[PDB]
């Protein structure tokens, strides 16, 4: 199991835009990071597509936050750029064969399904709980208060 | 994510076994769950590297569990088919371009790491705290407690074939 490898690429864009004080374009974001222009730009698309960033037109256009970092999870995050479908897919093998689950019985979720939809929910949780402000409270910690502010400077220039 | 779609047939297969008391081929757990014997003998192989199953040579042959159903669990199943690698895969962006970060200065994980981290922890735990006795039990309780020993009995008619 893998998740999407554009996750940790749109984290640490959710992050760095929370220190940009104007929109920032994708190729900028790419130039940060040291990635390809063209794949940055298919991870924000899907953060757009999730309500969580808005681009905004013009030469002086870009990419900003459409809420503050505190009302932004990370399962927000994950969710849009690797999908809303959970791990397990169950396709309810049970009715197959000679002696399938009886089609009464059928009302209530395999206890397989319940079991791994159980776990689905407590990395759900996990990640519901952390929010983006939570990270650059982090990082400010742990890479002192003027990093990220530095990050949005070099960020921001020539606008 | 989507996790390996032999993992739902690989539990499955777990339980009924805890009703048989004899070896099951893998063709016959196919013919119990009406699917391609090849199919399921590739879930079945993973389950054997990883401890869990052991095949049993011979005319009246197949696979039995190498452990009590409650000392299996759920973690266990899913490595075995889907493999152990983490979901999330650092790759230290934050050391990349102008304004990266110092490798003196990366003592720690970096903080989004660590909380993809803490969520896999999370989901792997809820896997661990579930056996195949649990699941079992709970079969027994909403299907009735003729419903597996019946699949079991069917599972060993006619070994030999
Ligand atoms: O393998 S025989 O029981 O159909
Ligand atoms: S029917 Fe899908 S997990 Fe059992
Ligand atoms: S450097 Fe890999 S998640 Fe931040």
């Amino acid at each position: 199991m893998k998740l999407s490898g554009g996750v940790e690429w749109a984290l640490h864009c959710c992050v760095v835009l929370t220190a940009a004080s104007r929109p920032v374009p994708a190729a900028r974001l790419a130039e940060l990071h040291d990635v390809s222009p063209s794949y940055l730009a298919k991870q924000m698309q899907a953060l757009s597509r999730a309500g969580l960033v808005r681009s905004v037109q013009g030469k002086t256009g870009g990419y900003v936050l459409t809420r503050p970092a505190v009302e932004i999870t990370l399962l927000d995050v994950v969710q849009a750029v690797d999908g809303p479908d959970p791990a397990f897919v169950c396709t309810e093998i049970r009715q197959r064969g000679p002696l399938a689950t009886p089609p009464e019985k059928c009302t209530k979720a395999c206890p397989i399904a319940r079991a791994m939809g159980a776990a689905e929910a407590a990395w759900r949780a996990s990640l519901a709980a952390t929010t983006i402000a939570d990270l650059v409270a982090t990082v400010d910690d742990e890479s002192g208060p003027d990093a990220l502010p530095g990050v949005g400077a070099w960020l921001i220039e020539g606008l």
